[PDB]
């Protein structure tokens, strides 16, 4: 106590909030650690359950509901004033039953961003683009480069043609009814993997890589959010932000994230990060360092936003934005985006058909929750997994293959494995930057008894961890 640690995303402007900490120093005589830890959106839960963790932690809007409901966050307390200056949109994305959780920093989206020296016009539609490769390709050029690896990037398109993560009913979402399987989906995800198929791109596509060749000027397009624009930048590419192109007549629907910046429970200066983020951060000059470092997009606080809307950058972000759909805050976010990240991956590697990745993603995000640890394996599964109410038996759950055996616990809602990696992993790889252990859950309730007919309740889903190859 006496000091403020702060944990935000690496993609972020850290240095450019490192320095409102200097100001936040000099003014106050209290030292600001930030830092950027890797999957820190995974980390922070488990420390903080411990009471321990950082004092500020930074993030998209959608981690913080599960964040609130394990107890992990402080409530915050800002006046009816201060309130005021940030846009009421923001304030919602951090309220979780009816409480506020976190700060709202500002509103991120992707965007299509092109290299108009190489192409002076963007396609407007997905489909232009298999022909405006081969074109490229012929110049040693590539048309489109994008991080493959994570679901965020690519959901604008299969939400494209009707995918949705939860259906949003009667004022609350049903986190039993998700559209990962449905025909926009699927519509969606077999044009990506048509176009790795093609060679239009490569699976093994990520952030960095798709960042170098955008930015050495190898490929003609990318898609990415503000923060990228600071290294676009430095590379002094002439470069432009627009529109994502439509597919199928329908335009890409992005998740909105909302920056937003949380207070630890367990933080012994709840007072002193109130003081910072109200009267520091969230100021015309605080968002001003850090959007120098890397840009925040439209910030929330409505001052600096219409300072900042002029910018035809941040136009196009709020068209994407106003063309997509706000990230859901709800706990089962995190097994949301699990399911599709495994579907996506294991599609596009052609490991696995799209109309049974996406099976499966309905299935984990509905039901199942993978937990990663560090030479350990868990993994809950709801009982009532096909949500027909008939809860299903532990003895009819299996983890893996013969070898794999976990240790098996019952509650009334759940059946919890806890599994050796070393015993339990099915397939092991090396991507890029990591290793990855892959494994199956299944449920066959064979033999039966009576004649098993129309729906089948054989399922069986991928368990996969993936570490940084350090
Ligand atoms: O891809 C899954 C991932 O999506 C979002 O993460 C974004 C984040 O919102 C952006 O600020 C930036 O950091 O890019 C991330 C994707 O690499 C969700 O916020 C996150 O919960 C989810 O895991």
């Amino acid at each position: 106590e006496g000091k403020l640690v702060i944990w935000i995303n690496g993609d972020k402007g850290y240095n450019g909030l490192a320095e409102v900490g200097k100001k936040f120093e000099k003014d106050t005589g209290i030292k600001v650690t930030v830092e950027h830890p890797d999957k820190l959106e995974e980390k922070f839960p488990q420390v903080a359950a411990t009471g321990d963790g950082p004092d500020i932690i930074f993030w998209a809007h959608d981690r913080f509901g599960g964040y609130a409901q394990s107890g992990l966050l402080a409530e915050i307390t800002p006046d009816k004033a201060f309130q005021d200056k940030l846009y009421p949109f923001t304030w919602d994305a951090v309220r979780y039953n009816g409480k506020l959780i976190a700060y709202p920093i500002a509103v991120e989206a992707l965007s299509l961003i092109y290299n108009k020296d190489l192409l002076p016009n963007p396609p407007k539609t997905w489909e232009e683009i298999p022909a405006l490769d081969k074109e490229l390709k012929a110049k040693g050029k590539s048309a489109l480069m994008f991080n493959l690896q994570e679901p965020y990037f690519t959901w604008p398109l299969i939400a494209a043609d009707g995918g949705y993560a939860f259906k949003y009913e009667n004022g609350k979402y049903d986190i039993k009814d998700v559209g990962v399987d449905n025909a926009g989906a699927k519509a969606g995800l077999t044009f990506l993997v048509d176009l790795i198929k093609n060679k239009h791109m490569n699976a093994d596509t990520d952030y960095s890589i798709a960042e170098a060749a955008f930015n050495k000027g190898e490929t003609a397009m990318t898609i990415n959010g503000p923060w990228a624009w600071s290294n676009i930048d430095t590379s002094k590419v002439n470069y432009g932000v627009t529109v994502l192109p439509t597919f199928k007549g329908q335009p890409s629907k992005p998740f909105v994230g909302v920056l937003s910046a949380g207070i630890n429970a367990a933080s012994p200066n709840k007072e002193l990060a109130k003081e910072f983020l109200e009267n520091y951060l969230l100021t015309d000059e605080g968002l001003e360092a850090v959007n120098k470092d890397k840009p925040l997009g439209a910030v929330a606080l409505k001052s600096y936003e219409e300072e900042l809307a002029k910018d035809p950058r941040i136009a196009a972000t709020m068209e994407n934005a106003q063309k997509g759909e706000i990230m859901p805050n709800i706990p089962q976010m995190s097994a949301f985006w699990y399911a599709v990240r495994t579907a996506v991956i294991n599609a596009a590697s052609g490991r696995q058909t799209v109309d049974a990745a996406l099976a499966a993603a309905q299935t984990n995000a509905a039901a199942v929750k993978v937990e990663c640890l560090e030479a350990e394996l868990v993994v809950t599964v709801s009982r009532d997994l096909f949500g027909t109410g008939k809860l299903v038996q532990p003895g009819d759950l299996t983890l893996g293959s013969e070898g794999c055996q976990p240790r098996v616990s019952v509650d009334t809602d759940v059946v919890r494995f806890n599994a050796q990696l070393h015993e339990c992993s099915s397939r092991v790889q090396m991507t890029k930057d990591a290793l990855v252990y892959s494994t199956f859950l299944l449920h066959d309730p064979r033999p039966v008894s009576g004649l098993s007919i129309l729906r089948t309740n054989r399922v069986e889903v991928p368990i996969e961890c993936r570490y940084p190859r350090l």
